[PDB]
């Protein structure tokens, strides 16, 4: 099969090039630099560090919180293949990376900050992040008492609750800080049970399918993290807001687990913390719809088997689907028949993203890979022109684009920021995804690999 090892060190890898702020030293690649170092001067405070989102420099925390859960989640399931594959430290280093952030964020209990970077203005430029800032201010945005973000802060808790989670038993102090903030955070949303605050993110990372699932979220990762049964006990009572399957009474399952929703996955959580039928029928619900099929309807499938949801962001959504239908099957209690079913479908998608179809939809790996994803900073620009240079000056390795259309249809085009996305988003499920794969059938990553 595949080298799962090869895929994985660079699918983490993709986060290095991301990173916003003053690099380290320690970082791999010699292309990045120091970048947007007045982040939150305009507030009085330090807001460096995170993730750029995707090809642009805005940080938009929302998708950026729902990345380093993911990452973590991936370290709780498979810290063990993590670490024989020689990447463990780099991953745990980019979920601090974002978590340091998220903490600089939250500067009083009900004070945070969640977009730097006004996104209409970010996107105006086509220039490399080491000269974004030169181009257009950069103003902070936060949430209030007076003007709140449910959705946003419940969703940066479940990232500070699964880091402490994942770092308890090597960095204790910093785990017990990230716990603190947590829980400040999901009392933040919960007491507001309001967006009205969320505004920056209007047209690009707008809350749809509302907090309450995020609440969930939050609450089973802080349950994990702690043992505080107050913010389990919340968590359940959430699960009764979370969406339904229209013209039905069931918990919705013919979406998938994603930053707009996250309940897909708190309904996992929920299962294995507590073994109630209810979560598990709502998870084998969507698995199964995911895969052979629930009441006579199923996921739209390409010819070429790739479970195809929607155009946007199409792999992102297969493989953090395919992710959870790992950790699922893992699981002692999943049925035995039902978890070689998903973790076939699991191996299917990953090895589509991979090269099945004839060709790698990651960037830097396999054969025939894509060559000209939508960003700026691994195009690099001399003159603020998308074809300009017209081949990449940087091969931007691990990331995951948005890939083909229902026919299995797809052409390399830096312009069309829908098949040829690269996000944040787009890597974290697949992280995970690929460290299962890794622990099941191998493949070596490369031996002192730098970009
Ligand atoms: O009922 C159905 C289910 O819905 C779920 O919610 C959905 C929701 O409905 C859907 O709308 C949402 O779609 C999001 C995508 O999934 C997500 O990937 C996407 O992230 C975008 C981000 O929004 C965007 O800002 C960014 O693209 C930038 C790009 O970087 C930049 O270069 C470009 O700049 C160009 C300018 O646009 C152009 O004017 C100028 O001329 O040229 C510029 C370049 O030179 O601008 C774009 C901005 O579009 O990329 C990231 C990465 O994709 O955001 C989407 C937000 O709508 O997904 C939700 C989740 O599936 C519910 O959750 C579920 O319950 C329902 O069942
Ligand atoms: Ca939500």
């Amino acid at each position: 099969d595949y080298n799962y090892g090869e895929a994985l060190q660079k699918a983490i890898m993709f986060y290095e090039f991301q990173m916003s702020g003053k690099l380290p030293d320690n970082i791999r690649n010699n292309w990045r630099g120091d970048s947007c170092l007045g982040d939150g001067s305009d507030v009085g405070l330090d807001l460096t560090g995170g993730w750029f989102d995707a090809g642009d420099h805005v940080k938009f925390n929302l998708p950026m919180a729902y990345t380093a859960t993911m990452l973590a989640w991936a370290v709780y399931e498979y810290k063990d293949a993590l670490q024989k594959s020689g990447q463990l430290g780099y991953l745990m280093d980019q979920i601090k990376w974002a978590s340091d952030y998220f903490i600089r964020c939250h500067p009083e209990k009900y004070v945070y900050y969640y977009q730097v970077g006004n996104g209409d203005m970010d996107h105006r430029w086509w220039v490399p992040a080491e000269c974004i800032d030169v181009q257009a201010p950069r103003p902070s945005y936060k949430v209030d008492l007076s003007n709140p973000g449910s959705t946003v802060t419940a969703g940066t808790a479940a990232a500070l609750a699964a880091t402490a989670l994942v770092f308890k038993d090597t960095d204790p102090a910093y785990a017990a800080l990230c716990i603190r903030h947590a829980k400040e955070l999901f009392d933040f949303a919960e007491t507001t049970m309001s967006d009205k605050g969320y505004t920056a993110a209007l047209n690009f990372y707008t809350s749809h399918s509302g907090w309450y699932d995020e609440l969930s979220w939050a609450g089973a990762w802080i349950y994990l993290a702690d043992g505080d049964e107050t913010y389990l006990e919340k968590a359940e009572k959430y699960v009764d807001k979370w969406p339904i399957e229209s013209q039905t009474t069931y918990i919705a399952y013919s979406w998938g687990h994603c930053w707009d929703d996250v309940h897909y996955g708190a309904a996992l959580l929920l299962a294995k913390i507590t073994n109630k039928s209810l979560y598990k029928e709502a998870i084998e619900r969507h698995l199964d719809y995911w895969t052979v099929g629930f009441n006579g309807q199923r996921v739209r499938y390409t010819p070429k088997g790739l479970a195809h949801l929607t155009d946007w962001g199409v792999l992102r959504h297969a493989t953090t689907t395919a992710f959870l239908a790992c950790v699922y099957s893992d699981w002692s209690e999943c049925p035995r028949e039902k978890a070689n079913i998903y973790i076939d479908f699991a191996k299917k998608q990953a090895d589509y993203a991979l090269g099945s179809s004839g060709r790698s939809y990651v960037v830097g790996f396999g054969v025939n890979p894509p060559q000209h994803p939508h960003h700026r900073t691994a195009h690099s620009s001399w003159c603020d022109s998308q074809k300009v240079p017209e081949y990449h000056r940087h091969v931007l390795y691990g990331a995951l684009v948005g890939g083909p259309d229902a026919s299995d249809a797809y052409v390399d085009d830096i312009g069309n920021y829908v098949t040829n996305q690269v996000a944040c988003d787009y890597n974290a499920g697949f992280v995970g995804l690929l460290a299962k794969m890794y622990e099941k059938y191998g493949g070596n990553p490369i031996p002192n690999f730098m970009a």
